[PDB]
């Protein structure tokens, strides 16, 4: 509707997560080309941002869990190193539509030069192994947010959904100390994917402000991966946000009735794409819809205010719903929004003030000491 | 002379030390354009790399020797990995010209597309400070050829150079285990700037042949920095070779008559080369001039052979003669040998040739283990 573009285009848009990164070593990939989710898998690129009104995001350094030891460690390390570098390169090779960001001025800055910010995340922090110190090394390469797990339990803290169940109660001494690290640099603290116990003690301990770039309510879904109402308050009353997630909304039980990325050939892809495309159209894979995101997104306002609330929905991660394919449909946010009784100062907060905010707070705390 | 660009022009050339990484950060610096030496101090950029013919050469990821400092190691990690990106960012935004080599194979088929070819290489080793798995993060970056140290001696071995004398008399036993990981992984070593120690123990104890990726003999000129006509010899009949160096050919003390270029104004800068150059001009730096490089490399070729010889003259290291400014110069070196009665084959040996058979060998155990 060019009507809802109309309106969406008045506003600074950002995603907290996008995932997009794990695209950019798969051979002859480009951003500035445009893809179909259907046949390419991703969700994002500059002719979809474009289309859907996307202005810039975190750009996310995600690793899987591994071991915890020595080669656990640096192996981790030279994971992320390079997909950072794979990030900077992207930066690089495509200077007139895109630019690093740093800070909410860099991202205004850019916006208003009409190219695409692209901020650094960091999802599971196992990277940094038992030297803190290269917190400060991919600080140095960009990196702004950093969530310090992901799916398991790490050397830093307990995961909201390890098997295992908790071993540290929240975070490890070590990852006490990187919660530290994180607010001495100006790293905003992501909580998505870290248990309860972590969250109680981000909040009660972290200088600044902290975040979940991909959460929702317990309340609309009752799942690890979700946060309860007090737990959503709590960070919100910090001066934090929830950015909504589009998955961990219902159940994905799928009914009765893939190559390497980075090595297979595009006809083997495209192989693969087809095969999955008709089944996916035979057997639809329960996601939800629209309705259901906005649901979610919805009861966090009403727990959090519009000062808590963001927009995380885990492009090229999973995420995805029926009339939420991609980054196209972003637009839609915003008409609900507005069809809600929402101004556009609240809007706009939910797009981007809420997270640039938090960033600003982060690096305030930081230069002050 | 168009006549010698055009014998030039049928040899593959690399070049194994161009320091020219040093000014990828400098602000709105471009390799895609032309510069001139006396103006912007650069003496390699593609317009010059078409007019010297070179197709190619190892790009270094350089550091000044530091302390030996839990702090001068993490400082030297993150500087090196810097340098490291920006070579790669080089890259990224030039790929229609550049694109990086890992094997002689990829320089070949670099070459048939008309690109240049970029190697990735080591100068002072510093930055693994006492943890050898960095080794393999700058191999999984790039890294093809290294050396453990610079001016002064290390953590890792003893410099040709360092006022205060040895202290490990060769490679210190961290520095063995470096040796041992380089050969592994299948990284070139290069004892340019180490003690003649290093150079014996890397002879007598590499798995692979080694190479000195800027050096001259001291039959030439008597300096620290130069080998003797035996260490030439062992290095070439291990399977290595010398890469000639520009300096380090003649007294270079001047007659009795700088800004900070990542930070420095392009007017500052500019006027530091206007008075640089006059300076140059009214009073000329002792360098020597083309027959000295060709006396040195043909003194070399006399001992090592047209096998273990190639070129490094050192360009934005330190490099240049009169008659030898930049590499718009190179031509010049192939007129020389042919003058001198060397054959096609050994030219192109001396071009590149040797340097991609040591690549080889070096790659070849490393997949034997
Ligand atoms: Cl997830
Ligand atoms: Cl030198
Ligand atoms: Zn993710
Ligand atoms: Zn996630
Ligand atoms: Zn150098
Ligand atoms: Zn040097």
């Amino acid at each position: 509707s060019k009507a809802d573009k109309a309106l969406h285009d008045k506003f600074l848009t950002l995603d907290t997560h996008l995932d997009t990164p794990a695209h950019f070593g798969r051979p002859g990939w480009d951003i500035a080309d445009h893809h179909e989710v259907e046949h390419d898998f991703s969700q994002v690129d500059l002719p979809r941002m474009n289309q859907g009104g996307l202005d810039g995001g975190f750009f996310v350094v995600y690793i899987g869990q591994g071991e915890l030891t020595e080669k656990g460690y640096t192996y981790a390390r030279d994971y992320a190193l390079h997909r950072t570098i794979e990030i900077r390169e992207m930066l690089a090779a495509n200077p007139d539509t895109f630019e690093m960001a740093l800070t909410s001025d860099d991202a205004r800055r850019i916006a208003k030069a009409g190219k695409k910010f692209a901020f650094v995340s960091m999802e599971n922090s196992w990277p940094v192994g038992e030297d803190l110190s290269l917190v400060e090394t991919f600080y140095k390469e960009g990196l702004r947010m950093a969530g310090p797990v992901h799916f398991r339990n790490n050397q830093l803290a307990d995961s909201s959904t390890d098997p295992k169940g908790k071993i540290w109660n929240g975070y490890s001494p070590l990852g006490l100390r990187w919660l530290a690290e994180a607010n001495r640099l100006g790293i905003v603290i992501d909580v998505s994917h870290a248990s309860d116990d972590v969250v109680d003690q981000s909040v009660a301990l972290s200088k600044a402000p902290i975040i979940a770039s991909h959460s929702g309510p317990k309340a609309v879904y009752d799942h690890p991966r979700n946060l309860d109402d007090a737990r959503l308050k709590k960070i919100a009353d910090a001066g934090g946000a929830i950015c909504i997630n589009s998955i961990y909304l219902t159940d994905t039980t799928p009914s009765p009735e893939a190559p390497d990325m980075k090595t297979a050939t595009p006809e083997a892809v495209k192989a693969y794409a087809d095969k999955r495309a008709a089944i996916d159209k035979a057997h639809p894979a329960a996601r939800g819809d629209f309705d259901l995101y906005m649901k979610s997104m919805l009861h966090v306002l009403k727990v959090a205010g519009p000062k808590g609330v963001c927009v995380g929905a885990d492009w090229d991660g999973g995420g995805g719903m029926d009339g939420f394919e991609d980054i196209t449909d972003l637009p839609k946010i915003t008409a609900r929004l507005k069809a809600e009784g929402y101004s556009d100062a609240d809007i706009e907060a939910i797009w981007s003030g809420n997270v640039l905010r938090i960033v600003d707070a982060a690096q305030a705390y930081a230069k002050s000491v």
